[PDB]
């Protein structure tokens, strides 16, 4: 029964999910002066040319754009990753105001939103088995700032009025996630967790340094979604971000000098 409010939000999750106070929780603050360039990282490879989306779903916490991951398509590899990870879905975390919304922070700076592209390690056969493994997942995180519109986001924006409330879904085919990526693949990486219950400690995080810009009108449409179900009192879907968690002696590596 978890959420982001006063009585069910991040400060309460540890009761049902004690891993919330674990040794490799996410998100974290990225202290850019403490992160070390790692010259042994091979280039990151994001290969989304054959990505095939299926549906978009309001799950009562965010919206998920889901992909058909039944074939070797939409693959993340290289960088800190061993082997190949396959895209399963993406979603966002965002604020009630432009000054907050991201989960990761950069020298304490909060962005207006954060995009998470979730991939599972193909050595484990599927997502469900992957989330039983310490290297089961790789999440590519991308910061959003408010400025110029992101043309590739508009198809997502325009479908949201059909999934206003918890439990609504719409078919959502032929969406190209390449249109959501910034120019540079410079990144920070560290071992962490899912940022929503069950907070599983399976994730190699790859957080891009370059944000994308989205327009005020685009993020305003995110903020018109509802946490509640149809026919329930309206609670706007805003501030669905978990705050930074203790680093606990992990090291953040930078892909760039
Ligand atoms: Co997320």
């Amino acid at each position: 029964n978890w959420g982001y409010g006063k009585h069910n939000g991040p400060e309460h999750w540890h009761k049902d999910f004690p891993i919330a106070k674990g040794e490799r929780q996410s998100p974290v603050d990225i202290d850019t002066h403490t992160a070390k360039y790692d010259p042994s990282l091979k280039p990151l490879s994001v290969s989304y040319d054959q990505a095939t989306s299926l549906r978009i779903l309001n799950n009562g916490h965010a919206f998920n754009v889901e992909f058909d991951d039944s074939q070797d398509k939409a693959v993340l590899k290289g960088g800190p990753l061993d082997g190949t990870y396959r895209l399963i879905q993406f979603h966002f975390h965002w604020g009630s105001l432009d000054g907050q919304g991201s989960e990761h922070t950069v020298d304490k700076k909060k962005y207006a939103a954060e995009l998470h592209l979730v991939h599972w390690n193909t050595k484990y056969g599927d997502f469900g088995k992957a989330v039983q493994q310490p290297d089961g997942l790789a999440v590519l995180g991308i910061f959003l700032k408010v400025g110029s519109a992101k043309p590739g986001l508009q198809k997502v924006v325009d479908v949201l009025d059909s999934i206003k409330t918890k439990g609504k879904s719409a078919d959502f085919t032929n969406f190209d996630p390449r249109g959501l990526l910034p120019e540079s693949l410079d990144y920070w990486t560290y071992p962490g967790s899912l940022t929503t219950p069950p907070l599983l400690e399976c994730v190699t995080w790859i957080v891009l340094k370059e944000p994308i810009s989205v327009s005020s009108e685009q993020v305003l449409k995110f903020r018109k979604l509802n946490f509640n179900g149809e026919g329930e009192p309206e609670e706007l879907m805003v501030d669905n971000w978990r705050p930074a968690q203790p680093l606990k002696n992990r090291q953040i590596k930078a892909s760039f000098k």
